[PDB]
C-alpha cells in the first residue's frame, strides 16, 4: 500500500525488535515500489517490495507479490566494500477473484499471520524442520 | 515441525476466529503436511499445505514453503450440490542458504507479521491499494 | 486529489442518494488517480479516475480529464453471481494552460455543475433527448 | 431538451458569476444545438453546445456532449479590438445503452456534479498537484 | 524526501528571504515531486522537483535528480497578460553505489553547498567569469 | 571562474568536516577550471571542476557546470598504491539566458546551495530518501 515509512516491531526471536523501512519509489514498469531498512549503505539494506495490482484484461484476480529480501556482511574480507551475502527470503502471493468480498481477503491474509505464528511454522522455519 | 490441531483466528477483519485445520493427511511422496477444514467437506474447504525441503546438489539451499487454500461454495439452481465458485488463494516460499541464522529467520518470520499486520499490507488487499 | 474515501451525496433520480468512493491508488503507468464504490465487488466497481498533467510532455495543454464508469450489473435467476448487463460512463475533459487563470478553470467547473443541474442536461441524460 | 435561455449561477472559485447564454437554434447537418452570449463579436464570445448520438449502423450506444466555452479577452497591446488570448473550456460525455436505466442517467450526471464540487475534481482543474 | 513546505532563506545576492515551496505533489510515474510557491499560473511559478531513481540494467548507481524552475516575466506591459521573457534554471544530478555511506553522500551534498557559497562560483555564475 | 584556495568547512553528513581544495587551474583543451584535494594523488583525485560557458554564437544559453567527484582509496593487503572506488559524485548544470541578471543567477545559485542544505535533500541524498 501507500509508501510512508513503514515501522516493523516486534520482531525477530524475543519479537522485541525492530526495524524502520524507508520507501523508496515505484518503478513503473512493473509497479513496483520499495523499502528499505533505514542504514547508510544499500548493499545491505533488508529489502520489502510492493507489488499489487487490479485484475487484468486476460485472466484477472486481484494478486499481490510482497517479498522480503535480507542481506549480511561479513568481515569484507579485506575490501573496502564488504561482500554481501544473502541469508533468507519470503516470496508471498495471493490471487483473489474479481468477486471477491474483503473477508476473503483479511481472512486469508490474517489467516497467514496466524499461521506464521503457529509453533508449527515457528519451529519449522527457525529449524528448516519438516511438520512430523 | 510438529503437527497439532491449528485452532487459528482473533484478527478476520471483524476480529473474529476462523478455525479449524487438522494436520492431518501428510503427503509421504513429497513430505508435505496436510492442514484442513477438508476433513468435514473436502470438495468445498479450507486448506494449508506446508512442505520444507532440505539442500542437495542441484540447488544447495532451503527451502519453507505455505500454500493458503480459502474456495467459497454455493449451490446454483437446479443443483443440489454447491460447489466453488468465488475464491481467494495465498502461496509463500521462504529461501535460505546454509549459513542462515535462525536468528535471521524469525526476522523473516516476524518481519512478515508485522508487514501482514501492518497498514502496508491491510490496505493492499482490503483495500485493493498498489502503493499510493 | 489525493485520494480519499470521497463520499457523493445528493444524487440519483431523486437527488436523494449516496455513494463512497475508496481510494485504489492511482494508475503509476500514467499517473492517474483512482476511486471505486466502497462496496466490495471489483467486478462490477463504479470507477472514478483523474488525469492532471501540464504541457511538456506533449506540448500542448494538457487538458484535465476524469473518467467515470457505471458497469450496471444484474444476477442472472439462479447465478450465483452478478455480472454487468448495461454500462453507463463519462469522460470530463478540461482545458488547461500553462499561463491560464484558476478563475478561469473554476468558472468552466462550476458552469458545469450549473449545466448538470439545469433541466437542459437533465433531460438531455435521464430522456437521453439532445436539446432541441 | 428544449433549448431555453439558461441562465446558470454559483460560478468560478467563490460561486459568485453568473452566466446566461440564449438559444441560436440547432444546427440540423450535426445536430447540435446552441446556447450564445450577447457579445456582438463571434470570437469573444461565451457559449454552450448540446449533442445526443444514437445506436445505429456501426454505434452502439448514445453519446450525450455538452461544449463549454469562455473565451478570454483583451485589448492587448493597446489595440482598438480585443482578442483570444485565452480558452477556458470543456468537452463532457456521457454515453449510455438503450436499455440503460434512467435511475443511472440520472447518477452519472449527478455524481458528477457531486464530483465536481467534491476537492477530488475543484482542484484536478482549477490548482492540482501530480495525482497523488 | 518525505515532502514538506520548503522555507528558504538567504537567497539571492542580499540573502532575501523567506522563498517558500510548498508540496504541491509526486508525479506518480517517475517519483518526482514537485514544489511550489502557488501555483495558480504555472508557467509564471517558481519550482523546484525532485527524485530518487534506483539501478537497473544500463546503470548500477543510485541517483538523486534535483531541478530549479526560475522562469521571469513580465507583467501586462500594454499587452494586457504578463509573459515569460527570460530564464533561469538548474539540473542538479547525484550518484551514487550501494557501498556510499551517507557519511559520503553527505560530501557531495555539502560540498556543493560550500562551493554554491564560495566566490569560484560566486563568480563564475552571478557574472558569468570565465575559468582563470 | 578565477581560481583561489578553497577551504569548505562544516561538511559532511554530520557539518563538522574540513576540506582544502588546491587550485590547480584551467585545463585549455575544455576551459575548465579544477580543484584538487589537497594530499596524494588518490585523495587529489576527489576534484572539484567548474566549466564556464559563455553563451554560444549557435545557441547562446550560458551555461555553468559544476562536476565533482570523490573516490575512495583502498589498498589490498600485500598492496601498496590503493585503487579507488568512485563512490559519490555529483555534475550539476546553471542556465541559461544570456539577458539574465546576475540576480537571476543568485536566485539559483543559493537556491540550491539552501535546498542541499534542507531536510529534503538532506534525507533524498543522504539515505537516497523519495519524495513520500
Amino acid at each position: 500500500a501507500k509508501l510512508e515509512t513503514v515501522t516493523l516491531g516486534n520482531i525477530g526471536k524475543d519479537g522485541k525488535q525492530t526495524l524502520v523501512l524507508n520507501p523508496r519509489g515505484v518503478n513503473p514498469t512493473n509497479g513496483v515500489a520499495s523499502l528499505s531498512q533505514a542504514g547508510a549503505v544499500p548493499a545491505l539494506e533488508k529489502r520489502v517490495t510492493v507489488s499489487v495490482s487490479q485484475p487484468s484484461r486476460n485472466r484477472k484476480n486481484y494478486k499481490v507479490q510482497v517479498k522480503i529480501q535480507n542481506p549480511t556482511a561479513c568481515t569484507a574480507n579485506g575490501s573496502c566494500d564488504p561482500s554481501v551475502t544473502r541469508q533468507a527470503y519470503a516470496d508471498v502471493t495471493f490471487s483473489f477473484t474479481q468477486y471477491s468480498t474483503d473477508e476473503e481477503r483479511a481472512f486469508v491474509r490474517t489467516e497467514l499471520a496466524a499461521l506464521l505464528a503457529s509453533p508449527l511454522l515457528i519451529d519449522a522455519i527457525d529449524q528448516l524442520n519438516p511438520a512430523y
